[PDB]
């Protein structure tokens, strides 16, 4: 759930998930259409696709446990859903960090009509 | 599209394409520069080269259909674009499978800044 994902985001980026990654570009937020606008937006797109591979799970509400070992995020053994969701979240938070150099405020509060089209995954 | 490619990757490798191959090395992800890290990364290098030779198509977004006959992927009879994209994808999924013996977790979540330089196809 956002509790765990958000914690990862803050730990990796020094930004609060809401609002730094909740209205950015076409994919960092909710709703899902258009061409990702930059590297950070691509992280989000990949994150959605990652969740998309888990139709029997519910990442909005599925809580899971993760810990830090040797400085790195470790998705603790749980259910298949918990582990897979955790790995999705971990990959995205690290992707956000790796791309902080191009994080652009111009993409925050990004309008709907600038994001058209369906990009299947 | 990513949808079909991911399905082939799962069928051939047993791994979910995102996140197992979506951040791997220099070429398994967005873009690509530098020397591929290993066999798996070369699979993605080649895949990129294959897509790059489909300028009359939209390889990441174009939908196509395929089937499995006698245990192996068979690209349908579809449009010229659909058939070629399918074959690029098939070659890559099989390449991943053939090289699972050297797939290395250390190349997951690979930061793009570590990949520099033109490696012509
Ligand atoms: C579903 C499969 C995994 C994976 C991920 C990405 C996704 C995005 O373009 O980053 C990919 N992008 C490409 C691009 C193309 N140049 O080969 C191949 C590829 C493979």
């Amino acid at each position: 759930s956002l509790l765990e994902f958000g914690k990862m985001i803050l730990e990796e980026t020094g930004k609060l998930a809401i609002p730094s990654y909740s209205s950015y570009g076409c994919y960092c937020g909710w709703g899902g259409k258009g061409t990702p606008k930059d590297a950070t937006d691509r992280c989000c797109f990949v994150h959605d696709c990652c969740y998309g591979n888990l139709p029997d799970c519910n990442p909005k509400s599925d809580r899971y446990k993760y810990k830090r070992v040797n400085g790195a995020i470790v998705c603790e053994k749980g259910t298949s859903c918990e582990n897979r969701i955790c790995e999705c979240d971990k990959a995205a938070a690290i992707c956000f960090r790796q791309n902080l150099n191009t994080y652009s405020k111009k993409y925050m509060l990004y309008p709907d009509f600038l994001c058209k089209g369906e990009l299947k995954c």
